């Protein structure tokens, strides 16, 4: 499959543009429609360490987090709303575990 994503520092996603409610409202909407959740919060994304993402890893302040989704419009919407984030995409053949997180502590 193809995964679209926005990437930003956790600092930006906590002190300027928290996505907490965006996620919960969308999850509630999907539940009411009986739709399968296809968007996910991925802190310290494993994919960002792969060679093909070297440029974005250099540009994005760490620690970072990605919002990944198979719905491209949702990701484009996030970019329009947040602005100061990186955006991109990758396939299942390019990243073995698309949603893998390297986070080591629980919120």
């Amino acid at each position: 499959a193809t995964y679209y994503y926005i990437l930003a520092s956790k600092k930006f996603l906590t002190e300027e543009e928290p996505l907490e409610e965006v996620f919960r409202e969308r999850q509630r909407h999907y539940r009411e429609q009986g739709k399968e959740i296809d968007f996910w919060l991925v802190p310290e994304p494993a994919f960002l360490e792969q060679p093909q993402f070297a440029e974005q890893k250099a540009r994005c302040p760490q620690p970072a987090a990605a919002i990944i989704s198979t719905n491209q419009q949702f990701i484009q919407w996030l970019k329009l709303r947040l602005e100061y984030v990186l955006m991109g995409q990758f396939t299942s053949e390019e990243v073995p575990n698309p949603l893998a997180s390297l986070a080591s502590v629980l919120e």
